């Protein structure tokens, strides 16, 4: 299968992950509940979830196992898209090709629904039946997820983008900015995937780490192509040194990769991706 | 002397909270100086009190109860900052001072809830508790998620909003607290008791019994309070003397419910004192 098959199969998988631990929620029946439905599980590319699918695999991970972490960075994801687009945020009236939560649920509910869905991000990891996952390394994904959602990773680059406004910050700038607003969850992905499998992928950590910041920057990279196609890459750098900086991002992920396969690992989904994002734009 | 155990306890809490804020990177950043302002300014701190009085009841270090007081507190802080903006209860001032997003803005009082509620499960997850278990701790997490999600807190919040102006009946009014404000409270509790383990974990049914009885008090009497210190409240449904009897009872619950753990060689004093205060309290 092709890469864009293996996506829609993900999404179908990740989508599954996320309804199992969404429709026994109680209050269904409420603006707020129905929300969260919405900002979870209409449209999205899933790529955080085949983030962990594909790195706990390749540990020897069940797929019921990663459902647990996969769906609860998608939560992560999900909430802080429902956040960020609020008036007083990005404002934005539409994402996904639908108007977005608070112009079709109302502020209030949008609010509360991206902070119940944080929330159940901490429940799946802390509940969800992970047979072969121990307490430590539970507690391991768990410190790992609020680390990269928190102040030093997610919030935190949300933070210093909304100081940025207006300030053309240099190319080092920007790449922290985005590092912590979208690199430290990308992080998290791969980390719980890893984690997962116990002490066997907490020795792959800082290559598996490598990889992840570098598809993230290059991801980024990409999207600002796509727009022309604030500081931004192409802004910073032109077009042509942009479309450089991709490809340069994208050889440093192969080299995370070579050294994994090195170990006997099976990166083929980890290179698929890769492969999927140089070929964009 | 009550009075100036719940100062103490406050400027502890606070001692706790600082603790896990101030080491936290972007402190020049107005989200944090945002966090900052949000959690440490003013507050009677009951549900870090509950975290140190069921820990204490079990001979639980302070040192070790700072994570539990401070998680909690971290909740309750965000769930105030986001609460008062002017799409949910739309507050300019708290605590006798302006409120997160009139003196930082809206971005920064949206961004600061969600950072305190993510500290939360860092301090638990994070934080030195040497004798606590990693099984405990576990549970510790697992309490402090449910509890403020949408099947308590936030589902409270939500059944309050969805409510909007109907004058809902006293089962459905008594459903919102219970989920709201009760959850959390009871999380408080269920903390304390856990980091101390299996002896912790064994009082828990009579604990909860404490717990949901006091947290409904507390908002009946806020009720009360409201009327003598169109929208749905106990002395509104039942009578402002009915509603006070109401309270009575549910402190008269507690106090059983304590006595159950006095006869099981637990110094109950501290949270008795505090069921005593509740019912008492007169601003
Ligand atoms: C483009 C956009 C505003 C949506 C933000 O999410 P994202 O593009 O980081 O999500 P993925 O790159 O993981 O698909
Ligand atoms: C004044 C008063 C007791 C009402 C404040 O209630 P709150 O929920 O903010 O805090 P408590 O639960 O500690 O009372």
């Amino acid at each position: 299968m092709d890469f864009p098959q293996q996506l829609e199969a993900c999404v179908k998988q990740a989508n599954q992950a996320l309804s199992r631990f969404i429709a026994p929620l109680p209050f269904q029946n409420t603006p707020v509940v129905e929300t969260m439905q919405y900002g979870a599980l209409l449209g999205g590319k899933r790529l955080r979830p085949f983030l962990v699918y594909a790195t706990g695999h390749m540990f020897g991970v069940s797929t019921n196992t990663l459902d647990a972490p996969a769906a609860a960075v998608e939560c992560i994801h999900a909430y802080s898209l429902i956040h960020d687009d609020l008036p007083a945020m990005d404002d934005d009236d539409l994402r996904r090709g639908l108007p977005t939560c608070h112009v079709k649920f109302g502020e209030a509910n949008a609010i509360l629904a991206g902070d119940a869905l944080q929330t159940l991000a901490f429940s799946i990891l802390s509940d969800a039946n992970m047979p072969e996952v121990s307490d430590r390394d539970r507690i391991s994904m768990i410190s790992e997820l609020a680390s990269a959602s928190g102040i030093a990773g997610m919030c935190g680059g949300q933070a210093l983008d909304l100081d940025a406004e207006g300030k053309h910050v240099p190319l080092d700038a920007l790449e922290r900015i985005h590092r912590h607003k979208t690199g430290a969850l990308i992080r998290a992905a791969v980390r719980l995937g890893a984690l997962s499998a116990g002490d066997k992928g907490r020795r792959a950590l800082p290559v598996l780490d490598k990889y992840a910041e570098s598809i993230g920057l290059a991801f980024q990279v990409q999207d600002d192509i796509l727009d022309v196609v604030k500081s931004t890459y192409p802004a910073l750098l032109g077009l042509e040194q942009a479309r450089k900086k991709a490809r340069d991002l994208i050889d440093d992920a192969r080299q995370a990769l070579k050294q994994l396969a090195e170990q006997s690992l099976d990166t083929s989904a980890l290179e698929a991706l890769a492969d999927y994002i140089i070929q964009r734009n």
